[PDB]
């Protein structure tokens, strides 16, 4: 029951994508408004053949296959998502047909839901299960699957789609520092899906950031106060090697980390260099006014950029090339950190921030240990093969991407149809699950390969 | 963290209800088809003023006040439900407005969802938190809230509504027998909500039985197989004092337990006398697929289980027979009925619990009851819950006002920008209850209190 945490990961995202310069040109945006403004390069999206069930299958099987895992030492399977296929029958039950011919039905877990936080909540539920009296020696399995889609408004470029599987068990290369974490949650209306027919949420763009910031502050503060009662020291951005955040878009991750450096100034931490009086015009602000001062954002970005290149920039590859993955975004960003720093990460500490509108948030700490294959940081980066998957995409022209998104609107919550395999089944990878049909009774049937 | 389990409970259901006798006559049903056929006596339902948020508020507040517990000793809050108000913003966040006047925002937990099982999943998640390295000494709090509503068909009589709150912490009167449990989960289309506009579920004939049986079988089997590796002996009907079931309607609880006695016959348990081994054996030539469909083996099973049923489950039936189907809260209103009817008894006993959600998800787990010190004692819980006084405080609807309300709820489901009609209905609410005032142009919801 020791040092339980992530033993394995694998990632799946649709190979169908659009590129953002191409989408700046298509819509009416100044050049750089997506590439530099939002910090995004490529937008992955589900075609009519893929969904959160489909992507879940690809991520689950590929973790069990490549890590050579017996489906029968899965004691708990939990799914984090915000895409509603059915309002009563969970994604977890759909996933159970991977374990049907395996005889394994004594598995715990269901869906956890609140915006982009359910995946993290499931991960936390799962670790606490392994350290539970109810444990049975078997592996936990966590799924993060989402398709981020918006109306043709200014939020459509911030879309995405992906699925991530994580095997939870003891003596992990990725251990949880169980007590070093902090949560913040309130009742706020910054982003939510109240229109049950529509796959599109109402977004209160202003307040999305404002709420995200208040939570990131309170989470950091609570975390620092638990570091203080455990190891006697104050916590600072220099007491961690890498910071990885929920990544709805890149410019929000920039500001979020720069905001962590601002929080160090109001407590005068060892992380604030003396050349870094550049802040001091803003110490007359209350914390309510701090959130809205567009220069304090703009100032914090200036001295944190060198820190950002060292402690955040490796966490950016897949979010910058897939888009917003909701519950899975934070863990694709961590997957980017594994792929580009697997050879170094032994012994390091990585702090993780998860956010979901509503709102729910938690900042928690991982310390990485070197371990032994197949559950080793070096083998995870190999199995994820992030480089080859990014290398295996197909871009849509910006006008056919818009045509796909209008087909998805009519297929959402839709009855009685067969999916159109014309030409598209060709571009997904050999072995992937995909949606074949949904019958007159909304039942869904999937194929493979 | 030690002897962790349920420390406190409180239950809320709407005071507006229908009696099923009155509704047999109204719906044009055979006499007895609801009271005896389904075993139900009274059906509670939400008016335009109440919903799962409202009911959650009532259950949470009433638990913290009546047990005098500080909101800043809540470390984790989880909600189990299947009523979708919003597809992204959880019920859990709505509950956080009870904690803002406290500054306590360092609470873990979100919504857990799968049919009538999400509440059990939350309870289990919460138990595993107190025993986790991540624990912080504070109480866990679990909510089960649902409004069970159907279109006007043969399932409308099986409606219900309630919310239940449970305080999780160590050294409890209701301890969890952590390793004595069994789960079963599969991909079935027996009951599900695929039409996102309607709050009504699709049901595929009697597939729940076929599924409910396979799950109740597999779960009981797995639990028995863990009893032998724990305590050497086989498990039987007699190695527990009370059996509590997911209670969508009463007649399913009868068969569910009667079906457990059949599973004891097929395992030669110490609970099967020769009068029962006789009556069962004409039926052991059946495959387990055919057993599911034998309308004769059922009724034989209910006959040989009647005295066991009268002793080990009938007290677990009070609230469900007088409220209706409460989905995620169904199992725990039944357990609340057991505490209310035998708090003077429940010290030392073993109580086995069965939970099901279509989809499907299932777990049978065991609780041992300890007499402990007030306020966290079985006798004070039954006092605080006061289910008897809550039931005496109902207001009965005539069967056509219940039907008029239920098509009004269809007009408010997923609807925006309206104000609710409090006149005459708010009269019926107890002093203290939360209620919905309006939903504005942005679907935002606003609640009031008496
Ligand atoms: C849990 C979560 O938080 S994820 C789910 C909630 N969040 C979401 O869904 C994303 C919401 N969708 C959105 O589109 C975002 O709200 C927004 C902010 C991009 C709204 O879209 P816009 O109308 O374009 O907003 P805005 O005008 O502020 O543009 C954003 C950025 O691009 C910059 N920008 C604008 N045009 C350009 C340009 N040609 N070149 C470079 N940068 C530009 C702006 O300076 C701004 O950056 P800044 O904050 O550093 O000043
Ligand atoms: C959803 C879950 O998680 S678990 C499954 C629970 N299902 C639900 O919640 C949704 C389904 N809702 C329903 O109401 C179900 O469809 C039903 C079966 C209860 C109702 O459909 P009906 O056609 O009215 O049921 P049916 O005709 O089989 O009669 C029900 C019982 O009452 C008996 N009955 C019929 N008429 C009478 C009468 N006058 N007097 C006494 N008993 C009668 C029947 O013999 C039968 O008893 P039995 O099951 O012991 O053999």
């Amino acid at each position: 029951a020791k040092n339980v945490g992530i033993l394995a990961m694998d990632i799946y995202f649709p190979p169908t994508c659009v590129q953002q310069e191409a989408l700046e040109a298509h819509d009416g945006a100044s050049k750089g408004k997506y590439t530099i403004g939002l910090g995004q390069d490529c937008l992955a999206f589900c075609t009519e053949l893929e969904d959160v069930i489909s992507m879940s299958f690809n991520a689950v099987t590929s973790l069990l296959e490549k890590y050579k895992i017996d489906p029968k030492q899965i004691g708990r399977l939990e799914v984090g998502s915000e895409t509603v296929i059915d309002k009563s029958k969970s994604i977890k039950t759909f996933l159970m047909q991977l374990f049907e011919k395996c005889g394994n039905t004594d598995v715990e877990g269901v869906d956890s839901t609140n915006a982009c936080y359910g995946g993290t909540a499931a991960l936390l539920n799962c670790v606490n299960w392994v350290e539970s009296n109810s444990w049975d020696g078997r592996y936990g399995l966590v799924i993060c699957t989402d398709s981020a889609v918006y109306a043709e408004g200014p939020a459509r470029p911030t879309g995405g789609a992906a699925a991530i599987a994580m095997l939870i068990g003891p003596d992990a290369p990725i251990v949880f520092e169980s007590k070093l974490r902090g949560s913040h949650m309130a009742h706020v209306y910054d982003f939510y899906k109240p229109n049950l027919a529509s796959e599109y949420p109402v977004v209160d763009g202003k307040l999305s950031q404002t709420c995200y910031l208040m939570a990131l502050d309170s989470c950091y503060k609570h975390l620092c106060n638990k570091f203080e009662k455990l190891e006697g020291k104050e916590f600072s951005i220099n007491d961690a090697d890498y910071f990885v955040f929920h990544s709805p878009y890149n410019k929000l991750v920039q500001k979020s980390f720069a905001r962590l450096l601002y929080n160090d100034f109001l407590r005068n931490a060892s992380s604030i260099d003396e050349a870094a009086e550049k802040f001091t015009p803003y110490s007359s602000l209350s914390l309510d006014e701090s959130y809205q001062s567009r220069d304090l954002e703009k100032v914090s970005q200036q001295l944190a950029k060198t820190y950002y290149d060292a402690k955040v920039q490796p966490t950016t590859l897949v979010p910058k090339q897939v888009g917003n993955m909701y519950t899975a975004s934070l863990y694709a960003a961590f997957a980017s950190l594994v792929h580009n720093k697997h050879s170094d990460l032994a012994g390091k500490r990585v702090v993780m921030f998860s956010y979901g509108a509503g709102s729910t948030a938690t900042m928690f700490s991982l310390r990485l240990c070197e371990n032994q294959s197949p559950f080793s940081l070096s083998n995870i980066a190999s199995v994820m093969d992030v480089g080859g998957k990014l290398k295996a995409r197909h871009e849509y022209a910006p006008e056919k991407f818009v045509e796909t998104m209008k087909l998805m609107e009519h297929r959402y919550g839709a009855k009685e149809f067969v999916t159109s395999k014309e030409g598209i089944l060709d571009l997904l990878a050999p072995g992937t699950y995909y949606l074949k049909e949904v019958d007159s009774l909304y039942r869904r049937f999937y194929g493979k390969k």
